[PDB]
């Protein structure tokens, strides 16, 4: 009751299982809550193109159920420095106590301690626990006091861990303090180009404390019984579409939890007996993202020593041509196409479709990984820098676990694995809307009396393949071998 | 990892969010579960017809339920002495850690201390937290170290009290022990000649862990939302119907002030103002119970000094027809008839036409009410005697906030107020089907060319009303008057 | 277009597929239509007092369905002479040109004829077609040129026999003339009695043209596929409740057979072995109205050569107070006692739970069947002098195919062929709705002590049998006796 | 009970109200039915790609119903001659009686003659009525004994015509004959290049006598009721998508009719004030098919004197590289493009965005409207020459009621009204699925730094515009000046 505790949220954008706002509203009884926008330093570099576009109408979603719950405001501060913000907002405020929630990536792993060595020596009792992760990357260790180096061992001693918070519940309803008029700089998110052909991002997604509540509850009624068959296929609504929503904490990652184990329970007892595999392995899936941020957390990742150190000594063509294909829908190759042509429509794409886009990046175009994940942050929703590096590192050789850098794969039977009557393929790419499923991901390789018959003319429809695919799998191993034959020369 | 814990629950058969659950599992690495049959020295009085019958079938729902989480069983063993039962499991499972469940009820406030200090005796580390309850009754104080009275204050206190602890998850799997082959005793639940006149109270309730999960989350989509306008209507399936599954716990108090809160949220954000409204009134109906659970722990409630002893002086009838006639649906009153016939169809009737039937017992039949009590409990499903004691105070004259005994409710707008088409009444009472419903709970006062407009014929079909109302209405008042009377008279 | 021709319709209540209103709008341009109301001499017997409830209901349906066809009225005449309420008319109307549908009871056989005698008189042109019957009576002969005296051939014969005339469409719009003011009647069709409780009715029925185009609409979709197996079922919705609406013609019946026709054909390419046979059957129950318009066409049943002659030396008791006991639901027997508290509850029984109950009252109570036959009459809202009598030969004795006579169905297998878990009773009888179905309509048989496991106490609860079933099953055969003993004695 | 009768059925393909079927199994008592297949001299042209593809599976679709009505077999006999093939029948067969079903286009106005007096030299009883038509061509008639020069006042005629016949039931059953082992010839519809790329026809479309009778009865429910709002909407199932069905007659136009007709009287009396008008409008749609029957019938239409001879003065460019183009989805313009990118995926456009592609092609192509027509029929499930004539006709200049041939429709509100939010383009489309809706169907006038904002980038995606189109607007007004200038050189 004594004073007004303020909370300052950046990647937790929800009222619900918000340990920040149940710590503001359990010392002082008076709570505004904030978020600032220092984009410049924040670091190179920025949140991309459409990862702005979530982010503004989050906070709307945010301010008008902010407000709802207790009225003051979202107070919009935008400065230069971060840490000269909340210094700007706690005399403004006239707060004494400062609380928010950890974020564990590299560019505010150092920000935090700075936001709290400044703080603390202004006597402000800076603190921030934990609602972004489900399991603490320092809570979890290896046999005797050691890290982990694959997945498979993190998760299966995360399983017989304990369980984790319950969620809490939000609090009854909350209220300001002077909303003095302090500091409301109306903020720029998107540049005034790229305003109307930003928005058909909402016909397919729709961002929102609110609407990822229900981005979950709609799921786990609906696809979740029958997702350990169909993980896999991308022609249908298999997967929770639930990232982005996760990315910036809108939904809560130990609700989900709490809510997958239960119905795992009642599937049990139900008898439904492909229930509970579907719902173990969604858990899995949502451990992939808790190793993500453990591997940040764990392995340096900071300049310089970067995620993909191993392939330094790699050559690729720098060509801008090819990549300008790869950004769109021309590549050739349909299944890589269908993705790219969504990616760039929607905002998003299926996993496994990322990876035979993001494979086809590295590993049939030899074309610098950079330019691939800048586009990845630019026209990603989901996008963070956490997650979709450990995607990066995966597909590439890198990871222990993660496939071989060495082998290129055959998109045929690829894509009977991910689309199997290529129906995916066809809603987005129905220039070949007609040629049969056999080879509607070969379309070079099929007779040129069949292309005829589904008018695939490649040159007038659906244009030729870039690089076609025997010679850059041979060029691949060559490359590699260049790579393994100049690592043991510096070596030296 | 060290022995054997064993837990032995009796009035919270469920295996999610079961404190003595995660606790044994929690000490011990191997834990059997078991419950325990002593009636006769469980004390007059028993468990009734039917709060048997559903209990029978929860354990088995509890047993295979229990063996599929981890294979035991659930250990079933009747003695003479519930103390002397413990002990004979502890040296047969082979045990170090009992864990078990508070309960809160007269009969068995003592039981655990005497299982307590004969169990500590013996160097067995007996414990047992909260599950049955949402805010345990010496949480809560009255401004300066006091108790309430009424209900008023203890929920608005209780409602800016803390939010209670979120439901705990089911442990993941659990095992035995040897299940030596130690005390098997099937257990008798039901007499042989009602066992197949009891089971039509599977066609309208399904008792089970299981069954109760799912009979809240049918609840909130649907009747949840509608609710505060139609609690008090009793034609439809206006409320929860949720009460035996919580009286036994299989239902976890706690689950559902979770989900309930969580409604009102989203319901507050998406704009629905009435749904809010009613998620409130629904919690303040669980915080009904919650007193219950208070008003016996803060008052003796046990021998003698009974719950209704203010009307200790008062001279009523012991005629045992009139009350046979309640009984059954012949009294002449149809709202009274109607649940008369649907308590003994069905096992449970709405909150509100109890107090008309329970009121009807105690105000016009002017009968012992330790007769009606007797009934109640021997022929209703959600039976806890501390709750049931609570419903017959209210509705007689003693809470000061239970309503006026002096007053003898009007049935013709007590059944507007409840049944306001009159449908109730023909579903359960189609011999007067078709009167019309102006005075469908009436017949009487309605003219005699009306009931044969509608063949009521009062004497063949729906008899003709016990005590004529007015001149009970009369009787009672003269009878509160030497209560009056007689309590000054022994105030010497 | 030369001069204003009127439509007069009694029992065919739709603008759909009705012949006199395609008649009228196709000699003349101007259609005014009217029905008329002479009950005295309508002759003994009346409708009753339901079928008028229903009556005056579907008029209200057809006048403001009439006026949006065309805007007009329907313009409603009381008179003691119907025949001279037409020549009223025609001045009035000022018209040249009567015509009207066809009905085949008795008691208007010889209306139509002088309705045209005296019309054709006037030089008035009536003339009148076929709407109420699918295949004309005398449409359908023996062999060489005679009758059919069992069912079973001519429904044979109507099957190979042609197809019936598909439904005419509806009229565009038609119009008046000068309503003049010349009739407007206000019409009387209930007592002011019976005025609120008649309109229960309208809770479970819900007469009109309209109505009855959908009552069929929503069968064909549901209930009909699966009405094979379940025509017996009278505890479910097991039929097409379409009678009534059929029984005025406000359902077509040849819009039916075609429609039912084509589902058969549909199920039978769809590959549905079960929808055809179901579809088949349905046809067949609809045969049975044919017959019925043809067995009264047939045979005289008129004045006096009664439908039940050949009882006519049969001795039942004159005793009016078993039949009060039968007139409500108070026999003994719950089949029989489901389906009294039904019919004046509602106004509908199930067929086979019709001849259990008309069965009982010749057979058990022995009583005048005329008595029978007014109570349906007065009670039923789907009644038809010409089906219910042909309902109430079958069931005594007389239809050659008709059951026999000399045997009273025992109620306990009876009653599992049309009620097998015993739910039909207990929605209408919950007296009992405990006492498991073994005995549910056996209550006497069962023991004692297993009443009172479900509280049947017969003497308060549900009352002891009327007439205990073996000594009326003795009684008969000598009462049958007697009618063979005393009808070879006036053979003399 | 005579002999064998024999149908042959060609553009009546369903075994509901199929005369010819009711004729055949009236006079004889065997009925064995046939279908023919002389292409060749069925006269240039043919039926194109896809109009086999669909006429295969529903033969598959009527022999095997067929044979369920009565096993014979659909009888496939291919020849030179089609006369000379059901000589080839009759002795075959041995049968005495030909039966048929009229149909109205040139190509067979002349056979069916030709298949009378060839077949009635050699005494064999032809004959042949009406199923394909609502009111015979010949039926209607213009005041004093004329024809009809426009639509309007043909159907307003018609309205006030009488009622048209309503459906024929099918047979009850039927039978063969001696199968001899007479003409099985196996028939050939699709080239062996073509079968697997034509089957994808299935997913979006499901051709037989049953799947139409569903398509429509699926239709009344849902779409037709906000038809009349939305018939221009081309983004939704506005439409009854029932014209292919209806073009080889497995859908009766007097089913439909009976149908529609219906509805519209319930909703009326429904007071749906708007469900009557959705209900007209649709009637009148399918008038439109009753004049193209009547145009045909009425006027040469045949060889030479040409549908559009008022064109015959036209120049245009002969550029088959232009077509190419028109041919697939690239000529820059949107609207245009995504249905060239439907048909040609899914053989069925919307009516409002065919006039927009094939008014496209004369327009502002200026290509021999010949080369539209041939794609046309190749490419088209719904291909009947007789309405697709029609609409040839109506949208470039012919009809006195066909739009302005001297207009070039302007895309970008053309757009507007056949896809508001332009969600028509990007299903097909999404090359450009991100560009604002302003101008989706504009690309080329909206701003070079928006289509950068929706990485539209004309001649990487999505071509720039074919014939830039204010240039051809200019030269077709040039074009129609020598029409007009060389049109009265040669009325000298
Ligand atoms: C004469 C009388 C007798 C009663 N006997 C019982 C009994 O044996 N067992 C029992 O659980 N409740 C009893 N109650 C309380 C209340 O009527 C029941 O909870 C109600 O019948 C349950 O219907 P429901 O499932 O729709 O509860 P809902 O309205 O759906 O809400 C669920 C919770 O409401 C609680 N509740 C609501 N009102 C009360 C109340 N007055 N007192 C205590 N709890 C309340 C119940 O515990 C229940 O768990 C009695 C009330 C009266 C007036």
């Amino acid at each position: 009751p004594g004073a007004r505790a303020v909370v300052w949220f950046r990647r937790d954008l929800r009222v619900e299982d918000n340990p920040a706002l149940a710590a503001a509203a359990r010392a002082a009884g008076e709570v505004v809550p904030a978020y600032v926008w220092a984009p410049e330093e924040d670091g190179a570099y920025y949140p991309g193109r459409v990862s702005r576009w979530w982010l503004s109408q989050s906070l709307k979603h945010l301010d008008a159920s902010l407000r709802r719950l207790g009225a003051a405001r979202l107070v919009t501060r935008r400065s230069n420095d971060a840490v000269a913000a909340l210094l700007d907002l706690v005399r403004c405020t006239g707060a004494t106590h400062l609380f928010f929630n950890h974020l564990y990536d590299p560019l505010s792993l150092v920000r935090d301690y700075r936001v709290k060595e400044q703080l603390a020596a202004e006597g402000i009792d800076v603190q921030s626990f934990n609602a972004d992760l489900l399991y603490e990357p320092w809570e979890v260790l290896d046999e005797d006091r050691r890290p982990f180096t694959m997945f498979a061992p993190f998760w299966n001693r995360c399983l017989c861990m304990p369980d984790p918070a319950a969620p809490l519940l939000p609090p009854k309803r909350i209220n300001s303090g002077d909303l003095s008029r302090c500091p409301w700089d109306e903020l720029v998110f998107e540049d005034e180009s790229e305003r109307g052909s930003n928005a058909l991002l909402a016909r397919a997604w729709s961002p929102g404390w609110q609407n990822a509540d229900k981005a979950l509850t709609a799921f786990l009624n609906g696809p979740l019984m029958d997702y350990s068959v169909n993980r896999k296929k991308a022609d249908s609504a298999s997967t929770s579409l639930l990232s982005p929503y996760l990315h910036f904490g809108e939904l809560s990652v130990r609700k989900v939890f709490h809510q997958v184990r239960m119905k795992q329970l009642m599937w049990s007892n139900d008898g439904n007996h492909a229930g509970e595999e579907s719902c173990t392995l969604f858990l899995r899936s949502i451990g992939l993202r808790e190793y993500s941020r453990y591997l940040t957390f764990n392995h340096p990742c900071s300049h310089e020593k970067p995620l993909l150190s191993h392939l330094r000594f790699f050559p690729w063509v720098v060509n801008e041509v090819y990549f300008k294909v790869w950004r769109q829908g021309r590549t050739g190759y349909p299944l890589v196409d269908a993705g790219m042509r969504e990616l760039w429509a929607t905002g998003w794409v299926h996993d496994r479709i990322r990876v035979v886009v993001s494979s086809f990046f590295v590993k049939v175009l030899q074309l610098p990984w950079r330019w691939g994940m800048k586009y990845f942050w630019d026209t990603l929703l989901d996008a963070d820098l956490e997650s979709d590096a450990l995607g990066w590192q995966y597909i590439s050789g890198s990871l222990p676990d993660g496939r071989e850098l060495d082998r290129i794969d055959n998109p045929q039977f690829e894509g009977y694995k991910f689309d199997p009557h290529g129906e995916y393929v066809r809603r987005w790419l129905p220039e070949l809307a007609r040629l049969p499923t056999e080879w509607i991901h070969h379309p070079w390789d099929a007779p040129e009396s069949v292309l005829q018959a589904a008018g695939v003319e490649l040159g007038s429809n659906y244009p030729r393949p870039i690089v076609e695919l025997d010679a850059a799998n041979s060029r691949l191993q060559d490359a590699l071998s260049e790579m393994w034959e100049l690592e043991a020369a510096s070596r030296a």
